[PDB]
């Protein structure tokens, strides 16, 4: 009944710095404008204004219908003009939005949508500092809702209007509350009737509706009950199991109005002794972390980009996802229920690192900003059963301008928002700064072993924290190292973080010692990679090109997966059978005699080299199989690892050429 | 007993308009300056002069030994230099050279290499102009050569120093002329014993040697000549045999130098009617052209770029192939003779096509340096058996400095080096033009339904030119059609060339309407897509973003074929199944009546829609299955085809919407 038509097809764009006429240039949407200056590694790419117009037929039995321009995504600040008129203001660049246009159109014509979007620097729109790209523009889909004068309404912070909250899960019975917005935009009252459908596929579970008044031009909220006996759990990975709610209004009978969600059913808590217990029993989350760019296009993803990001989680082993930094798409959202992977997201409150300058500013702007865009990231996403924790800042400073107050008020807005879920937050303080103690959990960003020291230094650091604290439910929201598929060298030695060589060796080492240090500390209720994939920071001048953060585990344009990620897929994924040497890119040695290693989840493999073999050998716990002392010969060798397991035999070979 | 050492690594790097001090940083070759700002889509991309500085350490052990450094590829001019005196230059950015230290070095100490790399503009270095990027710097492996003081030598003009001429080739009888470079490099007279051993595996097939005695400082070319009853040929695609050839220098019977060199024997003919004859039988050249270059590296590519690009044409049915616009790499034709895949490649004498200035300009030096580069080519190339002809231009025009002349010129040059294979040219010259009847095949780039007209037209004129000119040797050396895999839409609409809009499904369209063209004339000896690839030009303006060429039938980085790549796949691989739906990328539509196109290589298939069978179909001469008035839903298809010919059942399946 209701209408959702993209309207992404044929824009027509101008930077207002081409103050000429006559310089518009096609563009389809997802658009950035800084998906080739950013990437190319300018530091001072294009932040500032960009004009996006379309031309939009307003159809004449469309008049008495309500009409609304909804937004998934504009970097970062939008002003939206119908034929030339402006009618809002949003300031963000990551939360959806939307904007009424039932009654700024001439029905039976065309009219004119017109976008300014601006990306240029403010301090009062958060984030202000972040080590990754602000790409510029309308960067997710665009869409017209048509609805009926008395709907299920879109306008509550571009929510979908319904709001599905959880409480009293248990294997044996659930309680569900569904909190709609109805509009009345009619002249006239209204009595409708208000219902409930939650659904197994097509077996309806639950129902209840509702028939109430409601006056003309006006608008009011209605909070269901139903109750669910023996729920089907959302569990995970082990089964990601999803009911899908509609809710309906009536009127005459004949639905008038639809809107559909997930629901998935559970519980869970985090524990600061015992880490994650989902629905009863332990779950190491096993985390990676995921920016939303990609080579080539940046930050304009397709749906295909989502899928394939999730995927390649997936096959590693990946249960448990931070999105950083920032609030992502409702499609990637779905993937994640989908996939039963479990999602960590937080609001854009980023500080420097090792950087220059401040995630906060003290003005009233920016603090005001901030509460609506923590507004926005839970009241759009609350119905995914994949989110469990919300975030509320990564790796602020309290020198300067200190935000322990304004994060102390930003905890209280999310739980006025949403009570079921925990508060986190992403820091690299000194464990006794107050801002650590303000969010139900809490966790640090960890480089031991690229930004100095050894990997040791991390398990005796948590070690030590979680003694002092033993209140404090601790995990690692970021650890990871630089490494570049095209640096390969025969050693195992400590590069310069900031310099051109990443060689993949290390970042190997790195992960597998690191893995060892979370793998023994059941009290880390979840470690998060930094990062899956390489992504966008304009900035860096470091590995193989400007431009990149190089510590994802497959490359930027998602084709090539280095070897740590082998690792994980051997430790994590105990499904898909895995056999991989390790350095298979290292093709040109200097070295006869090295050392051999390889991942596996078999219980056995034997090396090969030139056909001779080197034993059969079994990983250790964290699923190396190592070989040292291995002699090759001048010239060319071949190196092959198999492995037999009854019926499944196994293989993985490469080759390569010694000199001297 | 040979020496040859890998000197990537680790460089010291610095342009000259970086004036100071200590301004260096790392790079590892293969390296390209312009990876970032010409990709990027700068037409202005840095053009100068960077410099390479390398030390290295010449062991006590080397001297009286030869030492050499070979560069397989510096664009555009190299200035090398030993501690800091110069030692030579190379003007051209595509073939290799190679440079004698053995005299400039200090034995025992740490000597340093310096390259100064220029591929700022030239008027006297081809190319001049070009739809490509001219990447400066050391984007190919170097060298360094050690070799006993007599050797087999590797100076002339970098050449292998054992050119294997294949004089008289028959099913029954093979003659082949065996020429090698000796040098004396002592101040002694030497007794040397030279060996030639052709073998199949480790089977001696035949064995050529002669003894002679050879004077100090003192070089000689001596010449073997080798016969092989019944040889096993070199038959392209279906049987790509390859004998090895090892040259031996001897002395007091202990070898001293090793050179082997690939052997593939087989003759052929271009017939102006009946096309292409490989060892007999007729083939068609099923062809593309490939650039060296890949998203994000630029032309500094390794060694698996170069493989994978060569399986993606095999598992397309390539069997020929224009390596376009330039003297390639080593690697990259090594692969075409593994693979049986038939080269035509070039020297790099471009024109304009429709763009400004000049493939050619009437000095002196552009001319002699045309013909040392042309020497390059069929000096260091000539024992690639995959390579038949040899191209000398490619859309050069006669108007201002008129180059026929010189192309005649060119000609004879060609004919100097290899009177064994024919050459040819690349033209967009009307058929009257002189310049097209110099070389003994010709061809023309024709984009008959691209740049303007219908494909068509293509045969039309291909058949009259045909018919004026009954004794040219006619192929098809360029077409094709962009596309971005991001612009679709419901209907086949011709778009704006140098606009921001390919849809892919004019592509399709395109390819499909020339090959059919192409396909039913077997006066073409052969045809050339334009391109396997997008490729970088940096000056280009249109498809999805600036700085590529579209027309690739697979994308920058290789990771998504194109749905014309299924169309030539279906076609020309008949051992791999196929069965592709066309239009998967077109996700969102607009009208619910479809025809829906599949590409397959099997007997019949059968469309379901919904579910719902839309009856089985077959496959037309050119491998296109459509099934016309697909009736869709609103919302959400599923559109799949499913092939049985047991024991083999094919599926392929994809999702799109349909929204009004
Ligand atoms: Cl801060
Ligand atoms: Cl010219």
């Amino acid at each position: 009944q209701r209408q959702d038509i993209l309207l992404n097809d044929h824009w027509n764009f101008r930077f207002s710095h081409q103050v000429q006429k006559n310089t518009e240039v096609r563009v389809d949407l997802p658009h950035t404008w800084n998906a080739q200056d950013a990437l190319s590694g300018k530091p001072d790419y294009k932040r500032g204004i960009g004009n996006y117009e379309k031309k939009l037929f307003i159809r004449s039995e469309w008049q008495g219908k309500r009409l609304f321009l909804r937004f998934e995504g504009v970097n970062s600040v939008a002003d939206v003009f119908i034929n030339n008129l402006h009618i809002g203001e949003h300031r963000g660049g990551y939360g959806a939005f939307i904007f009424e246009i039932t009654g700024k159109v001439e029905y039976g014509k065309e009219n004119s949508i017109l976008v300014r979007v601006n990306n240029g620097e403010q301090l009062d729109v958060m984030p202000l500092v972040g080590d990754f790209n602000f790409y510029g523009g309308i960067y997710r889909d665009v869409h017209l809702l048509i609805t009926d004068e008395v709907c299920i309404s879109p306008l509550d912070h571009a929510s979908p209007g319904v709001r599905l909250t959880q409480d009293s899960v248990s294997h044996k019975y659930a309680r569900i509350e569904v909190l709609v917005e109805v509009s009345n935009g009619s002249d006239k009252a209204q009595e409708i009737e208000l219902g409930i459908c939650v659904r197994d596929g097509k077996r309806t579970v639950t129902e209840r509706n509702e028939k109430f008044s409601l006056s003309g031009n006006s608008d009011m909220q209605r909070r269901l009950v139903c109750e669910i006996k023996d729920p089907h759990l959302w569990n995970g990975r082990q089964d990601p199991f999803l009911y899908r709610a509609e809710v309906t209004l009536t009127r005459d009978g004949h639905v008038i109005d639809q809107v559909t969600q997930p629901l998935g059913l559970r519980f869970y808590r985090i524990d600061p002794n015992l880490g994650f217990i989902l629905n009863g029993k332990h779950l190491p989350l096993r985390g990676v972390c995921r920016h939303q760019d990609r080579s080539e296009i940046g930050n304009a993803l397709h749906l295909q980009h989502h899928e394939e990001d999730a995927a390649l989680m997936a096959e590693m082993g990946v249960n448990a996802v931070r999105l950083a930094h920032y609030p992502q798409a409702t499609c990637f959202y779905d993937l994640m229920d989908r996939y039963g992977i479990i999602v960590w997201t937080e609001i854009p409150f980023v500080g420097p690192g090792g950087y220059m300058d401040k995630g906060f500013v003290n003005l009233p702007a920016f603090r005001s900003n901030g509460k609506e865009q923590l507004r926005e990231l839970i009241r759009q996403h609350c119905n995914h059963p994949s989110i469990c924790v919300w975030g509320l800042f990564n790796e602020l400073t309290q020198a300067g301008d200190d935000p322990t107050e304004y994060i102390e008020e930003l905890n209280r807005v999310a739980k006025q928002e949403d009570m079921t879920r925990p508060t986190t937050a992403a820091s690299n303080r000194p464990a006794t700064e107050p801002m650590n103690f303000i969010t139900d959990a809490i966790a640090w960003n960890r480089y031991d072993g690229w930004y100095g020291g050894t990997p040791s230094d991390l398990g005796k650091w948590l070690d030590d924290t979680h003694k002092k604290y033993p209140e404090l439910r601790i995990a690692v929201s970021e650890y990871g190292a630089g490494a570049s598929i095209y640096h390969q060298q025969d050693s195992l030695k400590k590069p310069e973080p900031a310099g051109w060589w990443h060689p993949e060796n290390w970042q190997t080492y790195y992960h597998a010692e690191n893995w060892k240090t979370i793998a023994s500390r059941p009290y880390l209720w979840g470690s998060f990679v930094w990062n899956m994939f390489d992504f966008g920071a304009a900035h860096r001048t470091e590995g193989d090109r400007p431009g990149i953060n190089d510590k994802g585990l497959v490359t930027f344009d998602r084709k090539v997966r280095k070897d740590a990620f082998y690792f994980y897929k051997a430790n994590w994924n105990k499904e898909e059978p895995v056999l991989y040497l390790a350095g298979r890119r290292h093709t040109v040695r200097r070295q006869r005699m090295q050392t051999i290693v390889a991942f596996t989840n078999q219980p056995e493999a034997e090396l090969f080299v030139n056909g001779r073999s080197y034993g059969k050998a079994n990983p250790d716990e964290y699923a190396v199989l190592k070989w040292q002392n291995v002699t090759l010969q001048e010239g060319e060798n071949e190196i092959q690892v198999v492995s037999k397991n009854k019926e499944l035999t196994l293989s993985d070979s490469f080759r390569c050429r010694v000199e001297s």
